[PDB]
């Protein structure tokens, strides 16, 4: 039975997202770090038990996989595809390795990130680093509760973990990341009621708008997709706020896990390219994506054994 | 396995119990809310991750079931059976829907109860509303630790959840509720030692009395029942204190979950009607039941699917 | 002169008990008053350090005359009914107030049980409210409630009797009103409309600009300057309460001040209005169902009965 | 169907370790106690839900097994084997019953130990009693983080619980205990760098030394044992610090659980008897074992059915 | 303005009490350590801000005072006075220095005690070391809440601190310590009602018994003392439970602070020698004193100015 | 005179914001200064009782003259650059300092958002640092940091302006410097060598004895006596910060004192050395990249604008 990485674990109060590219000739140094990353997580994490809640999920991109490994490859692993809508675009930016580090305190995340980057220095080039923080009662920088409809329990396992469809990679998952910056000045000019129509839920109480008032181009309408079984396709989102007040940077770091990239991609196509009933997701009128990458997060034992 | 509601979840520090009857003509409104209640739970509950521990268990009575649904019925669902003992009576009182709401804080329970009732206004009449609170080290209003011998783990699952005996309803449970008021002035007139003999356990330390000293009419003796096989029949109790000091109202809200009502009903018969060895449970000389209702709590997917 | 715990902060749980003293019950009450500090310690010590149990005991004007034979606090009088053109602040019976707070309801309940156990047969209960914290210090209107309370030395100056009434130094005056809200009407307003009623932004609790704040907003009417241009302050320990089945959504108002004049001036502005404002808009969504005034003596006064 | 005792549970901030021998004629008293131990744990532990985390693991030694039970014995149950190295000795000391009591607070541990010993008064003689406490960020008295490489999850179940190889005792485990006292004066005369070389991990950060700096006589190198197939053999350690400053007693109470004693014994052999490259584990130059006992901890249901 | 040591601080969940005698020739080493104890406390304590709550109060006995210092001595500093009652005795045992160490966690107490004793090795001989722990809801080993009637605020300052009656030593205090062991077997043979009559308060609820039913040989009656001017004489008690279950040692470590030893001695005389209406305190029928020492705890600046 | 929260303890989160005031920005700034206590309460009240939000506002020497007429604080001047033979304490621009602390970053960030929202178009940001607690009060060098800060009466005497400048009593002076560390070089030292640089034991935080403590150790050089025979003390609220990808491992130094002369004396000793030490060894591993000096007025001074 393969052991997944901590892709099912809940939101925490602190996170570091690190994305790097592998320099020419850095492959061996990377493979050696990948075999040790669980050890490094325990080394730091055990110090803060029982309430540290440190974890690290490590992901590998498509191009990187092809450089690192001469054997089998996950069936759905491909580069993130840029989506160039009429107005808004989902950019594809470089990234070979993802480290999604979470804990109840930033120090633990920073200590682990330090140890990882110490072992990769000279073999990789940093592309992005974000230090995320919880904002009040699980809110995002738009002021809405963010994560409510994430799946839990068995539904989450079914939605997130690779299974018998790709048995060599059972227990893995697919992560899509996008860094979004928000136009807070424009957003704060809307009434609360107008903001609710953009999102599709009530702002203070987090209750969904009824079907007969929710606009077709609201975020919740466009990211609600019925599957063949009539169910509703699900992903697990671990989005975190970030920002810098002096630079007027108010951000949402989007990370979504799914058993196949097709689910996440379908949602992105609906948001950016629109539907018959909606030109594009109105959240994008206040949000700009500035990164976009796709990674496979293998089973823990995959990493330990290479 | 089907996904149960949160019937196996532990005691919390705050609860709201709401029992309502469905008005004539209110059935469609109720069905629509039933299909939404999990959504509403997540709407409020996600705000307080990770410590809020909000849950809501929804139950449906026997008469209401036939008004709401055609076709299949759970095998054990029937109206609560009034027990008229020589001295003490377990009354049957009206109740179509139960909402058992728990959290670590009363605000979450109140917020959810507000949303539920807002969606039911004009379609239901409230019958009972109790706001329960933890009392010191898991004590009840009689001053005894209350919940000790609840089953845990796999034993709890076997005792509480419908299984292969009624497969279309697997993952459901049966809840019996009774609101009890205590005669605290008479109770406080007993010595500690006399109270221990009523209950069957030591007051301060919660250790069970030895079998040579435990009276036949003690509460623990009468609610310990073996199956024909010789296993204990267990139920899961989530009893909470409640009260009002000005009205001299000191209560225990009894709620017990079981895989079939027959177990809870056997215990109630022993308590109210007695055995050859005991006329009745001595706890009832200090405890008056003022409500009594029976509900089936379906698996979560039953409610989601309408 | 050691005060009662009138300066202490909001807690997550509270019980408010108001009783009247039955004829013949005076001696029982005096014995309880002398023991209430003892009872508080008896329960509270169990939950060190984080129980934060306290009890503030208040005595009304009528009761004072029945219990005590000496001087009266200078500002003590029965709550004055205010009959506005539209809204009324009712005066309701109440001789003794127990304002019980802790971080957990069980401590409040255990202490109230002990107090009422000593008083049974001597007092009649008039009101009992079990208050609870609602999210991030919100009230049932969905606004943060308590923000502009004074702190530190400013609170002491605003709340405690001093040299103006030296026999009663260290006391305070408490005004209580139980309010029920019409939540259906309130939820019919847009958020921005609700902000104009209160005078602060709903989600972030930032005060509206002086040039945008309506004259009949709550914050505008309860902001009062004394003749010297200094702000008149009170200390509020309001708690939410309610019952969903009865559609009871409430604010239990309690405010402490050094003299009732300050609290009364605010009530007059709210219910009777000014030249600018007919009445406080908050009252279009809030009905007062009780109204009582109490003096909360220094702790030593009760101990020396 | 076999329910383990709580041998897989995590470290806690408080523990009591109690070892007793059974007096001639005390066998019936002990059997009666063993059948009630779970009941005593619930009696005390329920008082401190949800954060008390009280558990008790009960172990039975080789000689005691034969005096208490007739029938099958566990395959691996024998007396602790003394190891007489050239310099350092692993002593064998008496012990029939082990009670490993853990909680987040010492009071809960002490209250349960009181109830257990109250029932055993007259039937047993105490041999050892240690009250353990968490020291900073999971450090031992040598100043190093202690516990880091314990297995978790499925790997822990595989390393610790008896299975198909001894099916009558499935769900049990073997515990080895050793009380160590440290020579802190000698230890504190080593540089940090020298201490790191004794242990094989960085002191402050708990990061493992790489294979090339890691001495072959370091504690980590000697307790790293690979089985026939190239796989690590693992144990689960719940060691706790203890001490008395006035008597200069600074100790580590060692307790290690494993599915077979052979794993734990091999590690001990490497420590005390050494390898081709290492005469003995350098940790023992600063640590003296003053007790040594081996116990079988049965499945919970085994104890209940007495 | 003399700054006192932390003698007015509240009870904590953990404590270490250390009593040592000063070896002949150890005086200079002890003086140096006295001058550094505040420094050492800061060094350990700062690591656990804001919740560590570490403090250390240092006391010096009468005989030691005269070995360490020259000049004027505190007015009430004498050796503990043995009380030989008809039935029970308050023994006097050796002790030159007291370290009363408190914190919210034992590790902090132990770390500080290690540092202190490290500086004193070879200059002192340990006499007593007790590790105290909070027991449920501020209970003692007799099962009663213990500390309720301690003075607070200005009343505590007035009861505890030396003032103008001995102005050279203003800001100091006197500490009496006695280690008590209890006869729990005898105690548990009493009914709860009989135990209440021994103490003078209700067991479970901690409410004081009425004047009419409170016995005259009850503990609370005998330790309630008024002076000639009608004022209540008070002390501040920081008692902690301690024990060892195997040795059947169930203890109260008594420590009481007062501005003159005469108050504490008057209570001890009433307890051990009795009054007109009571032969002795009934609590002593279940409690034996095994140590007895008196210390002066100087103002902080006195120590620093060494 | 009520001080700002300059005596308050370290917290787990902090934001340090330094801005300069643009052409014509003075009126906007003055209006925000008069409101900053109000904004602090607006946000902070939401997180009672655990949030521990505070904001200390400082004003630089040049900005003082732009914003206010009348008296200046006696000790206010531009930060003095120190060009040592090897190491330099640089001066960089800064008109306003906001030192924001809480138990959680969200509270800091919310307050900083509201402040900057009011200052948009009036100020240019110079520096923004988000500090976090690192294990048991450690800095990025791995040492416990803050141990010897004064407390209680000693801290009030060391930090608050008094009768020496009575118009400004209750104020203080803050020096800030952002330091970046050469962690690769530092980690090249043994623990024992690092202890000799700092002057305390690394794991246990106990001070080295006078026998063993080097004269160019940090603790030696920053222990300064005044003629009074008195230790000169400052109150430090430094916080770690950093970025792993940029190899940025920092200490944000902020030190409060009743006069800048104390802090400047320690800076001189560190950067320029003494008869017995060329410079503080900590500077061989630490580079200052900002330096600014501010006066933090009493709270009532800001309120009164
Ligand atoms: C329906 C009952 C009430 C509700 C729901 C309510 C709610 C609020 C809210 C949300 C605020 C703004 C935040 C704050 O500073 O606390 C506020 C402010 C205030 N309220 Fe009320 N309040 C009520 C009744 C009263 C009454 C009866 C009085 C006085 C007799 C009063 C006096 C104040 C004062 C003095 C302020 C602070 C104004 C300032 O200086 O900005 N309130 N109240
Ligand atoms: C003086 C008594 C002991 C002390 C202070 C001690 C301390 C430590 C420390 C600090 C570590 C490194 C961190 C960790 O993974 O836990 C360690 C690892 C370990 N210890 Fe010990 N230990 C002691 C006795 C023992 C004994 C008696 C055994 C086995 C019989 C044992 C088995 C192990 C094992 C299996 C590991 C993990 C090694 C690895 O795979 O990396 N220890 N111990
Ligand atoms: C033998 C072990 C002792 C135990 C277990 C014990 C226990 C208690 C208990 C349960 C109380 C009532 C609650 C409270 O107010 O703290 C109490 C009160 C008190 N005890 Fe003791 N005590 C002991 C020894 C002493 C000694 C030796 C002294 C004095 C020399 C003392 C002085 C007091 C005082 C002054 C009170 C408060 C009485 C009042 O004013 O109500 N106790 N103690
Ligand atoms: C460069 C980054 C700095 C770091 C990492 C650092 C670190 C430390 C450390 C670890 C201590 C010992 C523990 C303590 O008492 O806090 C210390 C003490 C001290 N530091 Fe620094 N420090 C820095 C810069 C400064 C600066 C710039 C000043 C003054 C202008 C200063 C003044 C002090 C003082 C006054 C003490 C206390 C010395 C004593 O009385 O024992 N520090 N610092």
């Amino acid at each position: 039975e393969p052991e997944p990485q901590m892709v099912l674990s809940p939101l925490t109060s602190a996170a570091i997202f690190l994305v790097v590219t592998i320099d020419s000739g850095g492959e061996d140094t990377v493979r050696d770090l990948l075999s040790d990353v669980a050890s490094l997580e325990r080394a730091v994490g055990f110090r803060a038990q029982p309430d540290g809640r440190l974890s690290c999920v490590t992901g590998i991109g498509s191009e990187a996989w092809d450089r690192l490994f001469s054997g089998a490859r996950p069936a759905g692993l491909h580069p993130f595809r840029e989506l160039d809508g009429p107005v808004h675009r989902a950019v594809a930016t470089p990234g070979d390795l993802l480290f999604h580090i979470r804990a109840s305190r930033l120090d633990l995340c920073f200590a682990l990130a330090t140890e990882i980057m110490g072992r990769l220095r000279g073999a990789v080039t940093p592309q992005d680093e974000v230090h995320g923080f919880k904002y009040f009662d699980e809110r995002d920088m738009l002021g809405f509760v963010d994560g409510t409809e994430n799946p839990t329990g068995a539904a989450a396992r079914r939605a997130v973990l690779v299974g018998a469809e790709d048995p060599a990679f059972a227990g893995g998952s697919y992560a899509v990341v996008q860094k979004y910056l928000h136009d807070i000045d424009a957003w704060e000019g809307l009434s609360v009621e107008a903001q609710e129509r953009v999102i599709g839920r009530r702002k203070m109480t987090d209750v969904e708008l009824s079907d007969d008032v929710k606009p077709a181009d609201s975020h919740v309408a466009l990211t609600s997709v019925t599957g063949p079984d009539g169910s509703d396709l699900e992903i697990l989102r671990d989005n975190m706020p970030f920002g810098s007040v002096g630079r007027e940077e108010f951000g949402t770091y989007f990370i979504g896990y799914a058993r196949t990239p097709e689910v996440t991609e379908t949602m992105l196509e609906r948001m950016f390219l629109g539907t018959a009933s909606a030109p594009h997701d109105r959240i994008l009128d206040f949000s700009t994506a500035v990164t976009g990458s796709l990674f496979f997060t293998p089973a823990a034992d995959f990493l330990e054994d290479l």
